[PDB]
């Protein structure tokens, strides 16, 4: 049986990847730049602020200097923080809040593999906090997804290998680096979006502690 | 949220599916027909004991009076009965108890939708008749299964419309019967047996009050 399960938060938890969009959005038309729409944001999602800037930039052969930089990132995420305030407990997507009780109550280790630096902000604001055994600092880890960097951290946080663990994931990148990294990827989407070679449901109401075992189980074969 | 959960017995509840068919299968021999295997018995699961009798028949195109027909029921019925004179709570199957717990503590109808006229003497021994808001009394209802009638009875006996209420069977006509009625049924058993069209878990510790909700919320 798997130990541990490594959350993704923004689009898995809780709606948060739409407000990451809208801000990003938001700061490349800002700075001139017109094609960050919904399908160019499924390579954004899971994405580091910076990597997730840079990418913006290519998208117009754009070249600033490091201090601009700085202050473009710093200004999509003053905005996203102020598009977070409503974020509450009534915002927690389906299945998982029941998930984190199952986890807890089968001792089953639970880590947050958020690249959000506000990830602890919103698992607070949710009132999530108390479930999680451990949150790998985006501070810490080297490589934004699809890097497996974050995921190895949150495994080893709760002293789990990957092979021994979940990822669950609503990006490309996301799963990328779940499958890099050794754990087993469920993702929460579009098959379109993210694939039909993994486990892909239609919403997070599908994560069910039972189902993840299934998964897994299906997987050891 | 479903309101009632009509409960089937045997094989859901309890391990006595396999003692009706080791019952059917030892009276069959004795008056000389040798087909009752496990694979025809999913046609005898749910089915009352003159229709189960009447197949056993119809399979080897054997007719016999009125007389002997009551007569070889009985035979099944007083051997059934003294292989379930040692049934006790230790036979609860995993999951059941904790469920009508869970059910009755959640203020959700339990009823019995078994057609076995055993069913009574079965829930007293397993020291589970104080959770049961109401029986069907299969009695009462004259088609067996796969008709819903006896579904619709255990509904109505606890107020509760069956399209508001979930079907827990572990054989083929209990979960037709069930869809007849409009309730919502999960199967125990083996999807081979009981359809991939339905909800199916393999034993009944995954009976639980939250996978219940998590399968009807599920609905369209
Ligand atoms: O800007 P931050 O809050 O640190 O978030 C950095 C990244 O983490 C999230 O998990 C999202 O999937 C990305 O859209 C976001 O850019
Ligand atoms: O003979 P009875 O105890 O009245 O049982 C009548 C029927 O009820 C049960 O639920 C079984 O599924 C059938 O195998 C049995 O034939
Ligand atoms: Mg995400
Ligand atoms: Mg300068
Ligand atoms: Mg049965
Ligand atoms: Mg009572």
């Amino acid at each position: 049986m798997f130990k541990a399960v490594l959350f993704d938060l923004d689009g898995v938890i809780t709606d948060t990847a739409e407000y990451h969009f809208r801000a990003w959005k938001a700061l490349a038309e800002e700075i001139g730049i017109n094609g960050v729409d919904r399908q160019f944001n499924e390579q954004l999602k899971g994405v580091s602020r910076e990597d997730s800037l840079q990418k913006i930039l290519d998208l117009a052969d754009k070249k600033v200097s490091a201090e601009e930089f700085k202050e473009l990132a710093k200004r999509k995420n003053d905005n996203y923080v102020k598009m977070i305030q409503d974020v509450s407990p009534a915002d927690v997507y389906p299945g998982i809040l029941q998930l984190l009780k199952d986890l807890r109550s089968n001792k089953i280790k639970i880590a947050l593999a958020s690249a959000s630096k506000n990830g602890p902000f919103l698992l607070e604001r949710m009132n999530l906090t108390g479930y999680f055994d451990a949150i790998a600092d985006p501070a810490e880890v080297a490589a934004s997804k699809p890097a497996p960097d974050i995921f190895i951290a949150a495994a080893h946080a709760v002293g789990v290998a990957p092979s021994e663990s979940i990822g669950l994931e609503d990006s490309q990148a996301g799963i990328q680096a779940i499958k890099d990294s050794g754990a087993l990827p469920i993702g929460v989407g579009r098959p379109e979006d993210l694939g039909d070679d993994i486990v892909i449901v239609p919403d997070t109401s599908h994560y069910t502690l039972e189902f993840l075992k299934e998964v897994w189980l299906q997987k050891q074969k």
